[PDB]
Protein backbone atom coordinates (compact mmCIF):
# COMPACT_ATOMS: atom_id res chain seq x y z
CA UNK A 1 0.00 0.00 0.00
CA UNK A 2 3.05 2.29 0.67
CA UNK A 3 4.32 1.75 -2.96
CA UNK A 4 4.24 5.09 -4.85
CA UNK A 5 5.18 5.33 -8.48
CA UNK A 6 7.75 8.17 -8.87
CA UNK A 7 9.02 9.74 -12.10
CA UNK A 8 12.37 11.29 -13.03
CA UNK A 9 12.47 14.97 -11.99
CA UNK A 10 11.86 16.42 -15.53
CA UNK A 11 8.73 14.28 -15.92
CA UNK A 12 7.60 14.81 -12.26
CA UNK A 13 7.46 18.59 -13.10
CA UNK A 14 6.37 18.54 -16.76
CA UNK A 15 3.54 15.98 -16.26
CA UNK A 16 1.56 18.69 -14.34
CA UNK A 17 1.48 21.00 -17.38
CA UNK A 18 -1.23 20.73 -20.07
CA UNK A 19 1.38 20.61 -22.92
CA UNK A 20 3.35 17.56 -21.57
CA UNK A 21 4.39 15.01 -24.26
CA UNK A 22 4.60 11.46 -22.72
CA UNK A 23 7.77 10.61 -24.74
CA UNK A 24 8.83 7.78 -27.10
CA UNK A 25 9.53 5.16 -24.36
CA UNK A 26 6.34 2.98 -24.56
CA UNK A 27 7.41 1.01 -21.43
CA UNK A 28 7.18 4.20 -19.28
CA UNK A 29 3.53 4.88 -20.34
CA UNK A 30 1.85 2.44 -17.85
CA UNK A 31 3.83 3.87 -14.94
CA UNK A 32 2.95 7.46 -16.05
CA UNK A 33 -0.81 6.50 -16.03
CA UNK A 34 -0.58 4.81 -12.60
CA UNK A 35 1.32 7.90 -11.34
CA UNK A 36 -1.63 10.04 -12.65
CA UNK A 37 -4.30 7.76 -11.02
CA UNK A 38 -2.40 7.83 -7.68
CA UNK A 39 -2.27 11.68 -7.66
CA UNK A 40 -5.80 12.37 -9.18
CA UNK A 41 -7.60 9.64 -7.28
CA UNK A 42 -5.41 8.21 -4.47
CA UNK A 43 -3.15 5.13 -3.87
CA UNK A 44 -6.32 3.33 -2.50
CA UNK A 45 -8.55 4.00 -5.62
CA UNK A 46 -7.56 0.69 -7.29
CA UNK A 47 -5.82 -2.56 -6.30
CA UNK A 48 -2.37 -2.13 -7.97
CA UNK A 49 -2.37 -5.88 -8.99
CA UNK A 50 -5.80 -5.29 -10.66
CA UNK A 51 -5.00 -1.85 -12.15
CA UNK A 52 -1.68 -3.12 -13.72
CA UNK A 53 -3.50 -6.15 -15.20
CA UNK A 54 -6.31 -3.86 -16.58
CA UNK A 55 -3.73 -1.40 -18.16
CA UNK A 56 -1.77 -4.23 -19.94
CA UNK A 57 -5.00 -5.79 -21.34
CA UNK A 58 -6.20 -2.28 -22.50
CA UNK A 59 -2.77 -1.78 -24.16
CA UNK A 60 -3.01 -5.15 -25.94
CA UNK A 61 -6.45 -4.17 -27.39
CA UNK A 62 -5.10 -0.99 -29.16
CA UNK A 63 -3.80 -1.72 -32.69
CA UNK A 64 -0.58 -0.68 -34.43
CA UNK A 65 -2.16 2.20 -36.38
CA UNK A 66 -0.38 5.49 -37.00
CA UNK A 67 -2.55 7.72 -34.70
CA UNK A 68 -5.43 5.93 -32.86
CA UNK A 69 -2.92 3.82 -30.88
CA UNK A 70 -1.88 3.17 -27.26
CA UNK A 71 0.11 6.49 -27.29
CA UNK A 72 -3.09 8.49 -28.11
CA UNK A 73 -4.88 6.69 -25.26
CA UNK A 74 -2.24 7.67 -22.66
CA UNK A 75 -1.99 11.15 -24.14
CA UNK A 76 -5.74 11.70 -23.86
CA UNK A 77 -5.70 10.45 -20.19
CA UNK A 78 -2.85 12.87 -19.40
CA UNK A 79 -4.87 15.93 -20.64
CA UNK A 80 -7.80 14.77 -18.44
CA UNK A 81 -5.39 14.36 -15.50
CA UNK A 82 -4.23 17.99 -16.02
CA UNK A 83 -7.88 19.27 -16.22
CA UNK A 84 -8.77 17.29 -13.07
CA UNK A 85 -5.66 18.49 -11.19
CA UNK A 86 -6.40 22.20 -12.11
CA UNK A 87 -10.10 21.79 -10.92
CA UNK A 88 -9.55 19.86 -7.65
CA UNK A 89 -12.89 20.58 -5.98
CA UNK A 90 -15.30 20.47 -8.99
CA UNK A 91 -15.25 16.63 -9.41
CA UNK A 92 -16.48 13.74 -7.23
CA UNK A 93 -14.26 10.73 -6.35
CA UNK A 94 -16.33 8.51 -8.74
CA UNK A 95 -15.84 11.03 -11.60
CA UNK A 96 -12.01 11.21 -11.11
CA UNK A 97 -11.97 7.35 -11.14
CA UNK A 98 -14.22 7.04 -14.26
CA UNK A 99 -12.72 9.79 -16.44
CA UNK A 100 -9.07 8.62 -16.41
CA UNK A 101 -10.27 5.09 -17.18
CA UNK A 102 -12.67 6.43 -19.84
CA UNK A 103 -9.79 8.35 -21.57
CA UNK A 104 -7.49 5.29 -21.52
CA UNK A 105 -10.30 3.11 -23.04
CA UNK A 106 -11.94 5.69 -25.33
CA UNK A 107 -10.48 4.32 -28.67
CA UNK A 108 -10.08 0.57 -27.74
CA UNK A 109 -9.65 -1.60 -30.86
CA UNK A 110 -9.67 1.37 -33.27
CA UNK A 111 -8.81 0.34 -36.81
CA UNK A 112 -7.91 3.86 -38.09
CA UNK A 113 -11.20 4.31 -40.00
CA UNK A 114 -13.98 6.84 -39.31
CA UNK A 115 -17.66 6.00 -38.66
CA UNK A 116 -18.43 7.13 -42.29
CA UNK A 117 -15.99 4.57 -43.76
CA UNK A 118 -17.50 1.68 -41.65
CA UNK A 119 -21.02 2.69 -42.96
CA UNK A 120 -19.83 2.92 -46.59
CA UNK A 121 -17.91 -0.38 -46.32
CA UNK A 122 -21.10 -1.89 -44.75
CA UNK A 123 -18.95 -3.21 -41.82
CA UNK A 124 -20.82 -5.49 -39.34
CA UNK A 125 -20.20 -2.90 -36.45
CA UNK A 126 -22.33 -0.37 -38.57
CA UNK A 127 -25.23 -2.99 -38.45
CA UNK A 128 -24.86 -3.47 -34.69
CA UNK A 129 -24.44 0.34 -33.84
CA UNK A 130 -26.25 2.73 -36.27
CA UNK A 131 -24.75 5.93 -34.70
CA UNK A 132 -21.49 6.59 -32.86
CA UNK A 133 -20.41 3.20 -34.40
CA UNK A 134 -16.79 3.00 -33.18
CA UNK A 135 -17.53 4.69 -29.83
CA UNK A 136 -20.25 2.14 -28.92
CA UNK A 137 -17.56 -0.46 -29.87
CA UNK A 138 -14.94 1.22 -27.64
CA UNK A 139 -17.33 1.13 -24.66
CA UNK A 140 -18.21 -2.60 -25.50
CA UNK A 141 -14.45 -3.45 -25.45
CA UNK A 142 -14.05 -1.58 -22.10
CA UNK A 143 -16.91 -3.65 -20.41
CA UNK A 144 -15.38 -6.91 -21.81
CA UNK A 145 -11.91 -6.10 -20.36
CA UNK A 146 -13.53 -5.09 -16.97
CA UNK A 147 -15.15 -8.60 -16.89
CA UNK A 148 -11.90 -10.65 -17.57
CA UNK A 149 -10.93 -12.54 -14.32
CA UNK A 150 -8.71 -10.33 -12.09
CA UNK A 151 -9.39 -7.10 -14.14
CA UNK A 152 -12.35 -5.65 -12.17
CA UNK A 153 -10.72 -2.45 -10.87
CA UNK A 154 -14.12 -1.28 -9.50
CA UNK A 155 -14.85 -4.57 -7.52
CA UNK A 156 -14.77 -2.64 -4.16
CA UNK A 157 -17.43 -0.01 -5.20
CA UNK A 158 -21.00 -0.61 -3.86
CA UNK A 159 -23.40 -1.90 -6.58
CA UNK A 160 -24.84 1.65 -7.17
CA UNK A 161 -21.38 3.35 -7.28
CA UNK A 162 -20.39 0.61 -9.88
CA UNK A 163 -23.56 1.42 -11.99
CA UNK A 164 -22.70 5.17 -11.72
CA UNK A 165 -19.02 4.87 -12.75
CA UNK A 166 -19.90 2.58 -15.75
CA UNK A 167 -22.49 5.24 -16.66
CA UNK A 168 -19.85 8.07 -16.43
CA UNK A 169 -17.57 5.90 -18.69
CA UNK A 170 -20.28 5.09 -21.27
CA UNK A 171 -21.29 8.78 -21.63
CA UNK A 172 -17.55 9.96 -21.67
CA UNK A 173 -16.65 7.51 -24.49
CA UNK A 174 -19.87 8.17 -26.52
CA UNK A 175 -19.05 11.93 -26.21
CA UNK A 176 -15.72 11.42 -28.12
CA UNK A 177 -17.85 11.06 -31.29
CA UNK A 178 -17.07 14.55 -32.75
CA UNK A 179 -20.49 14.41 -34.65
CA UNK A 180 -22.10 14.94 -31.16
CA UNK A 181 -19.62 17.68 -30.09
CA UNK A 182 -21.18 20.46 -32.31
CA UNK A 183 -24.58 20.31 -30.59
CA UNK A 184 -23.12 19.67 -27.10
CA UNK A 185 -20.86 22.75 -27.31
CA UNK A 186 -23.69 25.02 -28.65
CA UNK A 187 -25.98 24.02 -25.76
CA UNK A 188 -23.16 24.67 -23.26
CA UNK A 189 -22.57 28.05 -25.04
CA UNK A 190 -26.32 29.09 -24.64
CA UNK A 191 -26.42 27.72 -21.01
CA UNK A 192 -23.28 29.71 -19.97
CA UNK A 193 -24.54 32.97 -21.70
CA UNK A 194 -28.11 32.88 -20.32
CA UNK A 195 -26.57 31.79 -16.94
CA UNK A 196 -28.70 28.55 -16.72
CA UNK A 197 -25.48 26.40 -16.41
CA UNK A 198 -25.80 24.43 -13.12
CA UNK A 199 -23.14 21.83 -12.08
CA UNK A 200 -25.63 20.32 -9.51
CA UNK A 201 -27.86 19.32 -12.50
CA UNK A 202 -26.57 15.89 -13.69
CA UNK A 203 -27.61 16.51 -17.39
CA UNK A 204 -25.43 19.71 -17.28
CA UNK A 205 -22.47 17.87 -15.62
CA UNK A 206 -22.83 15.22 -18.37
CA UNK A 207 -22.58 18.03 -21.04
CA UNK A 208 -19.48 19.49 -19.28
CA UNK A 209 -17.83 16.02 -19.05
CA UNK A 210 -18.63 15.55 -22.77
CA UNK A 211 -16.71 18.77 -23.65
CA UNK A 212 -13.77 17.78 -21.37
CA UNK A 213 -13.68 14.47 -23.40
CA UNK A 214 -13.60 16.34 -26.73
CA UNK A 215 -10.86 18.68 -25.34
CA UNK A 216 -8.71 15.76 -24.11
CA UNK A 217 -9.36 13.93 -27.42
CA UNK A 218 -8.24 16.90 -29.58
CA UNK A 219 -5.29 17.77 -27.24
CA UNK A 220 -2.68 17.16 -30.01
CA UNK A 221 -3.47 20.78 -31.06
CA UNK A 222 -2.61 22.01 -27.49
CA UNK A 223 1.02 20.75 -27.54
CA UNK A 224 4.21 22.72 -28.41
CA UNK A 225 4.36 23.28 -32.18
CA UNK A 226 7.04 20.66 -32.88
CA UNK A 227 4.77 17.94 -31.23
CA UNK A 228 1.56 19.17 -32.94
CA UNK A 229 3.29 19.25 -36.34
CA UNK A 230 4.79 15.74 -36.07
CA UNK A 231 1.49 14.26 -34.65
CA UNK A 232 -0.31 15.87 -37.70
CA UNK A 233 1.71 13.49 -40.00
CA UNK A 234 0.29 10.49 -38.01
CA UNK A 235 -3.31 11.83 -38.16
CA UNK A 236 -3.02 12.28 -41.93
CA UNK A 237 -1.40 8.86 -42.48
CA UNK A 238 -4.70 7.41 -41.27
CA UNK A 239 -6.95 9.93 -43.10
CA UNK A 240 -5.08 9.22 -46.38
CA UNK A 241 -5.26 5.38 -45.83
CA UNK A 242 -9.11 5.83 -45.42
CA UNK A 243 -9.10 7.95 -48.58
CA UNK A 244 -7.31 5.15 -50.43
CA UNK A 245 -9.94 2.65 -49.12
CA UNK A 246 -12.76 5.07 -50.25
CA UNK A 247 -11.22 5.05 -53.80
CA UNK A 248 -11.24 1.21 -53.70
CA UNK A 249 -15.01 1.31 -52.98
CA UNK A 250 -15.34 3.73 -55.97
CA UNK A 251 -16.03 6.86 -53.84
CA UNK A 252 -13.99 10.09 -54.18
CA UNK A 253 -13.03 10.80 -50.56
CA UNK A 254 -13.21 14.31 -49.07
CA UNK A 255 -9.98 16.34 -49.62
CA UNK A 256 -8.88 15.81 -45.91
CA UNK A 257 -8.52 12.06 -46.84
CA UNK A 258 -7.16 12.44 -50.43
CA UNK A 259 -3.37 12.19 -50.31
CA UNK A 260 -3.37 13.79 -53.85
CA UNK A 261 -4.48 17.02 -52.06
CA UNK A 262 -1.63 17.12 -49.38
CA UNK A 263 -0.73 20.70 -50.62
CA UNK A 264 -3.98 22.04 -48.96
CA UNK A 265 -3.24 20.54 -45.47
CA UNK A 266 -2.37 24.00 -44.03
CA UNK A 267 -5.75 25.61 -45.01
CA UNK A 268 -7.47 22.30 -43.90
CA UNK A 269 -5.83 22.66 -40.36
CA UNK A 270 -7.04 26.39 -40.21
CA UNK A 271 -10.67 25.27 -40.85
CA UNK A 272 -10.42 22.62 -38.19
CA UNK A 273 -8.88 25.04 -35.66
CA UNK A 274 -11.51 27.75 -36.51
CA UNK A 275 -14.57 25.37 -36.73
CA UNK A 276 -13.70 22.86 -33.96
CA UNK A 277 -10.56 23.29 -31.83
CA UNK A 278 -10.86 27.04 -30.82
CA UNK A 279 -14.62 26.91 -30.09
CA UNK A 280 -13.96 23.73 -27.98
CA UNK A 281 -11.22 25.21 -25.80
CA UNK A 282 -13.02 28.66 -25.62
CA UNK A 283 -16.21 27.15 -24.08
CA UNK A 284 -14.15 24.82 -21.89
CA UNK A 285 -12.27 27.88 -20.54
CA UNK A 286 -15.53 29.83 -19.88
CA UNK A 287 -16.87 26.81 -17.84
CA UNK A 288 -13.49 25.81 -16.21
CA UNK A 289 -11.22 28.85 -16.07
CA UNK A 290 -8.05 27.00 -15.03
CA UNK A 291 -8.10 25.18 -18.50
CA UNK A 292 -7.09 28.47 -20.19
CA UNK A 293 -3.54 27.14 -21.01
CA UNK A 294 -5.16 24.65 -23.52
CA UNK A 295 -6.86 27.60 -25.36
CA UNK A 296 -3.56 29.61 -25.31
CA UNK A 297 -1.57 26.65 -26.84
CA UNK A 298 -4.37 25.96 -29.40
CA UNK A 299 -4.17 29.65 -30.49
CA UNK A 300 -0.31 29.52 -30.65
CA UNK A 301 -0.71 26.51 -33.03
CA UNK A 302 -3.35 28.35 -35.17
CA UNK A 303 -0.76 31.15 -35.60
CA UNK A 304 1.92 28.56 -36.63
CA UNK A 305 -0.41 27.15 -39.39
CA UNK A 306 -1.05 30.78 -40.47
CA UNK A 307 2.78 31.10 -40.82
CA UNK A 308 3.04 27.81 -42.82
CA UNK A 309 0.42 29.22 -45.29
CA UNK A 310 2.40 32.55 -45.68
CA UNK A 311 5.43 30.42 -46.82
CA UNK A 312 7.50 31.47 -43.65
CA UNK A 313 7.44 27.63 -42.96
C1 LIG B 1 -11.63 14.58 -36.49
N1 LIG B 1 -10.37 15.17 -36.09
N2 LIG B 1 -9.71 14.85 -34.96
C2 LIG B 1 -8.53 15.45 -34.95
C3 LIG B 1 -8.38 16.22 -36.10
C4 LIG B 1 -7.19 16.99 -36.48
O1 LIG B 1 -6.87 17.22 -37.67
N3 LIG B 1 -6.43 17.37 -35.47
C5 LIG B 1 -5.21 18.15 -35.65
C6 LIG B 1 -3.93 17.51 -35.24
N4 LIG B 1 -2.80 18.15 -35.08
C7 LIG B 1 -1.86 17.24 -34.77
C8 LIG B 1 -2.48 16.00 -34.71
O2 LIG B 1 -3.79 16.15 -35.02
C9 LIG B 1 -9.58 16.06 -36.82
C10 LIG B 1 -9.99 16.66 -38.11
O3 LIG B 1 -11.16 16.46 -38.49
N5 LIG B 1 -9.13 17.44 -38.81
C11 LIG B 1 -9.47 18.00 -40.04
N6 LIG B 1 -8.50 18.07 -40.88
C12 LIG B 1 -8.69 18.55 -42.11
N7 LIG B 1 -9.94 19.05 -42.50
C13 LIG B 1 -9.77 19.42 -43.83
C14 LIG B 1 -8.49 19.11 -44.19
C15 LIG B 1 -7.83 19.18 -45.53
C16 LIG B 1 -6.57 18.63 -45.70
C17 LIG B 1 -5.93 18.62 -46.93
C18 LIG B 1 -6.58 19.15 -48.04
C19 LIG B 1 -7.82 19.74 -47.86
C20 LIG B 1 -8.47 19.71 -46.64
N8 LIG B 1 -7.83 18.59 -43.15
C21 LIG B 1 -10.99 19.03 -41.62
C22 LIG B 1 -10.79 18.49 -40.41
MG1 LIG C 1 -12.46 7.92 -31.09
ZN1 LIG D 1 -9.41 9.50 -29.53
Amino acid sequence: GLMQFTLPVRLCKEIELFHFDIGPFENMWPGIFVYMVHRSCGTSCFELEKLCRFIMSVKKNYRRVPYHNWKHAVTVAHCMYAILQNNHTLFTDLERKGLLIACLCHDLDHRGFSNSYLQKFDHPLAALYSTSTMEQHHFSQTVSILQLEGHNIFSTLSSSEYEQVLEIIRKAIIATDLALYFGNRKQLEEMYQTGSLNLNNQSHRDRVIGLMMTACDLCSVTKLWPVTKLTANDIYAEFWAEGDEMKKLGIQPIPMMDRDKKDEVPQGQLGFYNAVAIPCYTTLTQILPPTEPLLKACRDNLSQWEKVIRGEE
